[PDB]
């Protein structure tokens, strides 16, 4: 068969490994989305529009780096290419705008370190934008440099050399780190963000609810509707993941900061906890960082990068991300490509079996009517190998808690919120569709032609063939929180 | 507690993923044996010293280059620096030594990098008066029949996939080609072909040469280069020789074809090494992963050894810190089931070979304690099929009694290590500690997760049983002696009713 | 907590015994429905009534005994029970009426002297069956005639008959040219024309005799529900019986009972066709060794849930009480395991018939039904049943499966349907919901056919049609649920899932909504 | 295939139910071992040979009757039918001596003149509950007689008393200065000196009378192997019959009898301090509502095998037999249902003691074992005993679980172990193989109690031991084999899995070996 339908009735997780086929061709929009980072390599409105249609679904700014006007020709520009094929509503793709915030980043200043010598913080002179650098590194004490290559062991003593270039990471283990998750500038950043009307939020550093308290602070009553994703990039935002992720809307695993704050064999047991506990509770979790490095420079990946990517999507990963591949990399629309490619592999590969039973059996009872029609309409769309679930979503949330048990039908969403829409995308499988018309003056009306217009587009874009069963899940009121109906339709 | 064992106890795969914990300390033996390839960076004796205490079990040589006498000085080397710890018998490492057969290769025609453009016009010659006149514009090769099997709109690969050539003009003098993706190339760099049926026999005079070099010098294991086909074992079978019959043979998965015939080509092989490399240029980079995941579950479910490889860590052929994604790299193939890991350029060549090898140590460690034995363990017992061979029916007794008292270790005494095999076909969470006289058993039994081979050298004793004691209580000294058992841990040992192999039928629970 | 809920909770079957409490109060309409057998003992109008309140929900007629006038009065009165509670639609309870066939009976002879006397057959002494026709009244002592000619034929030097209600059991030493010159093996007291039994030995006799036509016959002119159709032996068998029933009878539910070695051998082919099947342990427990009846029960239960169509256990559950009013400790459990097996219906015959406590015995499987109903672990079961029924694109099984799905999430107190036929109601059933599956309808009948199918509750709905589908159907479902609040199904704050279709007419059930009181 | 393998195969327990053939033989000595109670029909030295044939495996004195001397007859005959076969040590069948308590019980009395002679308790008629002396003798159908003084002290007004297997039944009305005046709610048959019990009311009584202790002295002076223990309320209530027992009696083995509410609500507490229990379903069903005894019986029996102690069924498994040589359709399935719950012992009463078939009723439940025994479902069964029990460091325990594995991976046909008190045996079975525990042992004692273990097969070892250790080991291995082929637990080519220990005397098992045979 295809999506490797032998290997999704195994009765085991072994025999299910054991019946993978490399002929059986992926046939499904690939669920997990992509977020790209924009950079020089990847601003120009004409360079966006590949992007869009190699399958970027996230744009991520990274306030690490750059102006505020330089941020806001970024904003201008993602939107430009994606007005560009507002052409035909049926095609149409939303793309998120994410800020990512800057945070208590320690930098260095604008050579080669020799092992051995004497190198002072205020070829042997490192300047840090943090003062209280020497307030926090007690004697014998260490300070890593530039993606951890480069250690410094406090007067500092360098533990191990490397090749510095200007303004690079800066990670202190072992001491609490006082510096503020929220600088004067995040705060304006924030601001920025409000202002431009960034739909998402990826918030640096993040070790306790307090600091996600800050950034919705921050971002003011102008602001509620934005989403916040806590990057954990440090031992205690691990160890706080729990209390971390209750309040945040769901987590980014920060691989590259977090590769050097915890020693790097364990990340993996960091990431897969993190994905496995987000799952779990219903909220979008982001793979990071490094996923695809090699192709900055070459046009096709490493063995090791591949299967990173389909581990990441396997592990349950609702996105998957790429840095320098696309920010400033040679090879930005081909890294974009190769996510794509890998992801529908390993989607197709997802043991549902087991995973929606597991699902199903630690999430707790509910009472919430959105709840039990999602679960119910989930169970109905497996019974029928259905091409897909049409859900009438006003903020999304209809639309999340159906892709909470992970389908493996289509989550086609439909909305009136161009907002939600592009959020909508944190969401593994949800497929957003953008509603332009004026309401009908009955609103039963008003529903059916949502549905068909769900239908329509989905028939278009070859989600749905004549012949499919379709589950359409829809209210009995107008006006969100009340989803509570679930119809079995044949197309 | 320790190795992840809230994580063990969970009830479910989700459960078990949501308790992993990054405080954690691994604290049990690594399983996952480490094959590391051998080149000018890890050739001196004390280089082999430190990569042997990093936690090389395996050594690679790579017989796509050097000459005969090149690699003997390597085999010769290997056997000094591992005959440097026979001071004391309870603390020795073997080493396996590991050919890996050239094959059907095919490499481009020193210090010197021509770059081919992109969008240009590339010649292929095959012709003896360009063998290596290569310039811009020119590339020799010597697969003759490139010419003859590369129809127009085909494509040509070179150099780990990352150079491209479609051929649009197939005329007299040879292959006028266009290169799609471009880039620099280099002296002698491997070539593909996809669609192609290379017509080139899975052994070559030379390969055959080779395994021959190979049973003279005593190698262990042979990695068989483009398996294609049982046939082609049995080739390498024959080759190998009466004097080799205990060689064991590793069929190396490195395109289509071999995937498709996998199956009959497991039955016939003592193992599978799956070569991302080639595999990641014959099929679309996308789908290696489910090939690798279902060759590891098909070996598991099997019993065999089987080898996840190349570019594992590249990164450090050059860095001293490995890239986020070659980490998961590392965890999820021993998660996946991988028997053993490997290292190429990372340790023939590159700056970093002693610190490649530490850092696989270090991640499988940490992945081993990870492995939801309840899950797995549950799983082999029930795909296994019955069985009546008396060490098979041993082995799993020996496997349950294990679980059931956190047993330190097995402790099997072995002629051939197919005793120990059987142990680690259920994986254990307990180390088997494999003790045998076959000083080429223990050598080869690191092809198996979580055998820890002991080489016993004393004379046999006038009374078998006495003969039977002496060897657990090696065990168990050994054991101490590295940390594989305290005093007060219970140890599982499993012994035979008879001198001489084939009649493993004993199991025994004992406090140290 | 109530219902076992501790119980449902556990991670595994041994876990979920382990934590059965016996303070755990049931607190739910109990789902097996009781089929109660009529004779002159639950024969009066009067004690039918009682019959009805302690919970029977299909009557069942044996065809075994008794005239076509002497049934018609036992259907005539069961009615009459029956529609002295229309007063009140929501509380009214329909009861199906079910013919119990004939089929190939195999009968001594009238004994010397008397169609009242008896006859004692001594344990070890000689006895001779004969198929002589003169003897098809000169029967004693030493002497049994059959009337079964090819007995003398199919049964081997040392075979066994089996005779009345399988307490007498001869073995033939000798093969005689006038009856098998057998032993006596088990004594006992002999009567007037009672029932063989031929273990081993095949039996070629019809399925089907005039007899049987005629009584079907008879079933579709007044108007039974459902037929239990004695020895089916193979699916030609049912043929038979859906023919026989003629085209006024398509309606009709045909229950195939499993009385011999051969229906188990062919029960798969068999119930590819029946409605569903009847264990029928009796015959049953004597065409194959007693040991191993069990094995037969479980297996057919096992499969008819399987295939989502109704099984009855039956026979001998508790019949001590044909004679005392409290049941011994084997009967209880018997009942209970009955249901844990998965059993859809459970019956009484001579404890309802003729036994002196027939409402007390109805009371008594209800009381059990309720307790056994609360200890299934539905977590296994529900897994089971999802992972073993194949995909489907039938619009109303997906609707089920979806609507069984919610009930669970939110301890749902009942799934509300709108059927014609009861298709939708039995595929809810199906999958064994725990919810009660309240099932609203116009057809008299479909609400007495439904009582088969586990926890459907039936109501059957009397108002002529809204001029607005869609009114028509909201009433429906309100009446549905105004029954319910009555009853006891429900109270204000419950959820309740409601089930219902896009269009008029059977067939189109595709439609799921969650409701709270 | 045979012994239900296809249903043993099954990846589901609806699959295995499903796959649950009739035809398929089983083919495996019965596990479960059959409690026989002696009585006037059973005691005779020669019937009680042949029940020891038809698989008698614990002979069951029951002190609620007869006196020291009666029951040391019942011994010394036991003992003799036993030592009957002692004619060849490979085929000799050991037999456990069972004591069970009186405790505080409480039967009317003796009937007017009247030892085998009745009357009719009317229902509604005028009914007064005495302790006068005087009236012990006089009991009527307007007078019942107790023996229990305080009767009078403790039953209030509109409270419950019941007589006769909790048939007969009496509301207390009136309080006199000498005696209850009751009116009778169920009316019947009285017999004389039957039981009485009083729910709702607590019962002063204690669990030892003066009694009770002589009797279970008289069991240490004529070594009766287990005690059934009456009544048991709470651990102390064990401590109790413990110290009766003395010190001449620490071997003894005590099964705790949950006879009643609290029983059942202290049950943890029982267990963790007796040697077994005894789900006493007679008592229990009339303490408790009849519904609810079987969540008592399957959650025992649940929790008795999850820690890893024999467990009893009993009382009314097969009643109808005690009159009849054909067991009813429920007591059939109650047999296997109990076997199928994970019952290690099954029992039997007035089948046994006083009825008509007593053989014919060993001789059943024989046959039902066997088939139950080859329907259970190991593959669940032993996951979740593994998955439940805890680890442990018991070499012992350690070697069990491994031979436990090792045999069902080669479908072994036996377990063969050297135990000197049966503990060895005791913790293989409690992982319950498939293969059968031949228990091999010098200690007469041991292999009477073994018996108590679900597929415990002992066998008495009679040679003295050998001069070398290693020697004596593999003659009793030997010994095992030899018997194991000559009553067809084993077949040439079969594997056996072998359970030994490093040195000898007890607590060392610690070795598992894989033989051919
Ligand atoms: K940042
Ligand atoms: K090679
Ligand atoms: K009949
Ligand atoms: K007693
Ligand atoms: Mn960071
Ligand atoms: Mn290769
Ligand atoms: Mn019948
Ligand atoms: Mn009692």
């Amino acid at each position: 068969q295809q999506q490797q339908l032998p290997a999704a009735m195994a009765d085991t997780f072994l025999e299910h490994l054991c019946l993978l086929d490399i002929d059986s061709e992926p046939v499904a929009a690939r669920s997990t989305s992509i977020i790209a980072t924009i950079g020089p390599a990847s601003r120009s409105v004409e360079r966006l529009k590949e992007m869009i249609k190699a399958g970027m679904n996230i744009a991520r700014l990274n306030f690490s780096h750059g102006s505020h006007e330089y941020h806001a020709e970024s904003i201008a520009n993602v939107r430009e290419a994606v007005e560009s094929f507002a052409g035909s509503p049926l095609s149409y793709r939303p793309v998120a705008i994410a800020l990512d915030t800057k945070g208590p980043e320690i930098r260095t200043g604008i050579v080669e370190l020799v092992k051995g010598s004497q190198v002072l913080v205020t070829a042997n002179t490192v300047w840090v934008d943090y003062p209280n650098i020497v307030r926090v590194v007690p004697v014998g004490g260490r300070i890593y440099i530039d993606d951890g290559l480069i250690s410094l062991v406090v007067v500092t003593q360098v533990e191990n050399g490397g090749v510095l270039g200007s303004r690079k990471g800066v990670n202190l283990p072992g001491a609490q780190v006082d510096l503020p998750g929220l600088s004067e500038q995040d705060v304006r950043d924030l601001r920025f963000g409000v202002e431009h009307g960034v739909d998402i939020v990826f918030a640096s550093f993040v070790r306790k609810a307090s600091d996600v308290a800050a950034v919705r602070a921050a971002l003011g009553p102008e602001g509620h509707g934005i989403k916040i994703i806590s990057k954990i990039e440090n031992h205690e935002g691990v160890k706080r993941f729990d209390e971390i992720l209750e309040v945040s809307d769901g987590i980014m695993v920060a691989r590259g900061d977090l590769g050097i704050e915890i020693p790097a064999e364990k990340v993996f047991l960091a990431q897969k906890m993190m994905i496995g506990r987000c799952n779990l509770a219903g909220k979008p979790v982001v793979c990071a960082t490094q996923m695809l490095e090699s192709m900055i420079t070459k046009p096709r990946p490493m063995r090791a990068e591949t299967s990173d990517v389909a581990n990441a999507v396997l592990d349950g990963a609702d996105c998957i991300m790429l840095s320098g591949e696309t920010a400033k990399g040679n090879f930005p629309v081909e890294a974009v490509k190769m996510q794509h490619a890998i992801a529908r592999e390993a989607e197709a590969a997802v043991y549902h079996r087991q995973l929606f039973e597991e699902l199903r059996r630690a999430a707790p009872l509910s009472r919430d009517p959105t709840e039990v029609t999602a679960i119910g309409a989930v169970e109905a769309a497996f019974k029928c190998c259905a091409a897909a679930i049409i859900v009438l979503t006003t903020t999304g949330r209809s639309a999340q808690l159906l892709s909470r048990y992970r389908p493996r039908a289509a989550v086609i969403a439909v909305t009136r919120s161009a907002q939600a829409a592009r959020q909508v995308h944190l969401c593994r499988g949800v497929f957003p569709l953008l509603y332009r018309e004026p309401p009908e003056a009955i609103w039963a009306d008003d529903v059916d032609r949502r549905v068909q217009f769900g239908i329509e587009s989905g028939k278009l874009r070859g989600f749905l063939r004549v012949g499919d069963l379709v589950i359409v899940v829809t209210g009995w009121r107008p006006g969100s929180g009340y989803t509570n109906i679930m119809r079995v339709l044949s197309i």
